[PDB]
């Protein structure tokens, strides 16, 4: 009778007095034991207590409510059992007064809370604290210092960092910890203005340790790597690029300036998890993943694209003109045979079967790990087909031919991915795939069911009798009539009042619709083409390029072995500040518009050197 | 798009139109809710996102939050 | 200010309908040709005619044409008009019965947009959809 009547005074939050009557009434009552009053106040369905409605049921006069609420269960002494209660549902599990009030938005009730031994460290395990889809559900981090971070709550997160009983590393049921929460909603920089970053930033600065970047996922993974399985980029911009000035923090910046006379200066980068040394990295990370379209801008960043760069006037180019070269030669070998069918041949052959052998091997192996990658399949069916040639020559066939000619055209067309080399070339390449994808297929599909329509329609009419003559009946064959067709396309197709045929007039009419369609048609791709083109064009090219560009060159990368690669590492060590020595790579740029002293700089001398 | 979006509105509401009214009843995707003074209404439940403007929710007629 | 001193009076009729058979409603509805011409006024003034008016008659009214104003709206261009209308919420207790747009669950940026299709479900002899998606001109 009074429990409902509680919730009900709670949820109109009129009156204190009402509770303070309703109080006393329940204090009479409680002669019968903090229990059978706690479950007299509990609601036994969701393991949810008035408090907890209160703070869901917001009104101005709510301070006063929790006072009187808390006052009560601190006289009865039961203000440790009580509030710290959580929900027994399966979505609600877990989440306290806390994490209700922050997500009102109330603070000055936290620090009442928190004075009244609120417990920080609560974890939220639960279907809506823990969802999937990313709809219906919302994930914080499954803490409250998380939930304030994530809701721009700055003095809440200074509040509970002073707090003593709280604990910053502590990990969630995902066994992400709070940076890896942030860096799961740093969806864009628009919605959100960009204030995680400052909630990053004073976070490591209220924590001067470098275990919460070091930390792993249940899915053995470091905020950062997060953040590059995510598409999170203007975080990664900061993650990467720090440069702190205070001496005490300094050891974590990683970004450093050690060299400036002027506008210019060396800006030095720190490669630890990103050489791609220990098991995985940032730049194979980014570059191997998939449904993230902001991968350019990621790699428009300074470290990456210099290292890319470095290690293409490094190694690369050689090693991409040289599989060119190979492939030349053994394509033009190809060519030689096919067209000529002593010594030389037969090691010619042989040199044929080796590098087949080889890159059928290497395409197998890629599909094993395995659209973008469409030309490791073609590069496969090429060396099947080739292989193919080689059994069915020694054997009494006549197909031999056939699969070896076929590989041949296909690889002359893979000449292109090799095209993809230069910048001009590779746009180019880039315009191929794109066009032959999205605007062509259309044309080929629809163009094809016209084709067998007025193939079938024209072979009826000329159904006619040939009169014992197949030089009387054109367009008698199915086959021959879509020949007919598709070469009238082209635009040598016999055009002729038809003989042996009933109707001569609706054969000509049907054949100029057939034109007339498949023109406008033609148009109709055309405009498609350009409407797509004038913006995705320039842009789109450059972007994707390069992301082949850098695929192919880590391809490369990860075919050497560890000692040419440690020959050819582009990190060069660096010593800082405290014995902390680091791998690094050193930049230089300049800005003429800011003029800004170099107070912090390691290097004394100003020079290479 | 626009067009295109328009022409599929036309013959959804055509095929929709098409069929009986049990049928219809037993398709219909509106979700009866309850209202304050006793105001019964039908509705559609959406749930929506908003990053940038942070205003406490006084008004809701559902304690409990959660579609359970 | 010269509304406020016409619904002040007694002797005004807020639920006359004209020779045309249209209401108060009806004819802002007609009147809100675009947002870029008028600065987005009417909507204001919408508000405070329902807000000044608790009850749900205006809305309920069809006229000659038997069109709701809302179904006037539709047989128009009205846009802006049409938005205010459909997403109405309202954090007054006394006058939170006209709302449409409801809010029942938020535990922070996601909430739940509940939204009302009365004359909108394609039920009682034409809807806004219906309308609408049929409409010429």
């Amino acid at each position: 009778r009074l429990k409902k009547r509680i919730f009900a005074a709670v949820s109109e939050g009129c009156v204190e007095e009402l509770v303070e009557l309703l109080v006393e009434l329940q204090e009479l009552c409680r002669r019968r034991v903090p229990d059978f009053l706690m479950h007299k106040l509990t609601a036994s369905d969701t393991g949810k207590t008035c408090l907890m409605k209160a703070l869901l049921n917001i009104n101005p006069n709510t301070k006063e409510i929790v006072r009187i609420l808390l006052a009560f269960a601190e006289e009865n002494d039961i203000l440790g059992r009580f509030i710290n209660a959580e929900y027994t549902e399966e979505a609600y599990e877990g989440q306290t007064a806390l994490n209700i009030a922050i997500e009102r938005r109330q603070g000055d009730i936290a620090a009442l809370l928190i004075a009244a031994g609120a417990d920080v460290n609560a974890h939220a395990k639960g279907a809506f604290f823990n969802p999937k889809y990313q709809h219906e559900g919302f994930y914080f981090g499954e803490t409250p210092l998380a939930l304030a971070a994530c809701t721009n709550q700055p003095e809440i997160v200074q509040l509970l960092m002073e707090h003593e009983q709280t604990d910053i590393t502590s990990r969630d049921s995902r066994g992400n910890n709070i940076l890896h929460a942030l860096v799961t909603v740093a969806e864009d920089f628009k919605t959100q203005n960009d204030f995680v970053k400052r909630m990053y930033d004073m976070i490591l600065l209220r924590s001067g340790n470098w275990e919460l970047e070091t930390t792993r996922n249940n899915d053995g993974l470091t905020p950062l790597q997060l953040a590059a399985k995510m598409g999170k980029a203007e975080i990664l911009k900061y993650i990467l690029s720090r440069e702190i000035k205070e001496k005490r923090l300094r050891s974590l910046s990683r970004k450093f300036t050690d060299w400036a006379y002027g506008p210019v200066s060396s800006s030095l980068y720190d490669l630890t998890n990103v050489d791609t040394t220990t098991d995985n990295s940032v730049l194979e990370i980014t570059v191997y993943n998939t449904n993230i379209d902001n991968r350019h801008e990621m790699l428009t960043l300074e470290p990456l694209h210099t290292l890319l760069h470095m290690k293409w006037k490094k190694f690369a180019k050689h090693m991409f003109f040289l599989s060119f070269c190979f492939y030349f030669f053994y394509n033009i070998t190809l060519t030689l045979v096919s067209y000529y069918r002593g010594w030389l041949q037969l090691l010619g052959r042989m040199f044929v079967l080796i590098w087949a052998m080889c890159i059928s091997v290497k395409e197998g192996i890629a599909i094993f790990l395995l659209s973008d990658a469409w030309f490791h399949f073609v590069f496969f069916i090429q060396a099947v087909l080739v292989i193919l040639s080689v059994f069915l020559y020694l054997f009494a066939y006549k197909e031999y031919l056939a699969c070896l000619v076929l590989a041949m055209a296909l690889g002359w067309a893979n000449m292109l991915y090799y095209t993809r080399g230069f910048q001009s070339m590779g746009m180019y390449s880039v315009m191929i795939q794109k066009v032959i994808l999205h605007d062509v297929l259309k044309f080929l599909f629809v163009y094809i069911v016209f084709l067998l329509g007025f193939g079938v329609a024209l072979a009826s009419l000329i159904e006619k009798c040939p009169k014992d003559n197949k030089d009387c009946s054109s367009y008698g064959s199915f086959s021959d009539a879509v020949l007919e067709l598709f070469k009238l396309t082209i635009g040598l197709g016999d055009l002729n009042i038809q003989q042996n045929s009933k109707y001569p007039i609706l054969f000509l009419f049907l054949l100029i619709t057939y034109v007339i369609l498949t023109f406008v048609l033609l148009l109709n791709m055309l405009i498609a083409l350009m409407g797509e083109t004038v913006e995705n064009v320039s842009k789109e090219s450059e972007r994707i390029w390069r992301l082949q560009r850098a695929r192919t060159i880590l391809e490369f990368e990860k075919m050497l072995p560890e000692w040419l690669r440690s020959r050819f590492r582009m990190g060069e060590l660096c010593k800082v500040a405290e014995d902390d020595f680091r791998l690094c790579l050193r930049i230089n740029e300049v800005k003429w518009t800011e003029w800004k002293t170099h107070v912090s700089f390691l290097n004394e001398d100003p020079g290479p050197v």
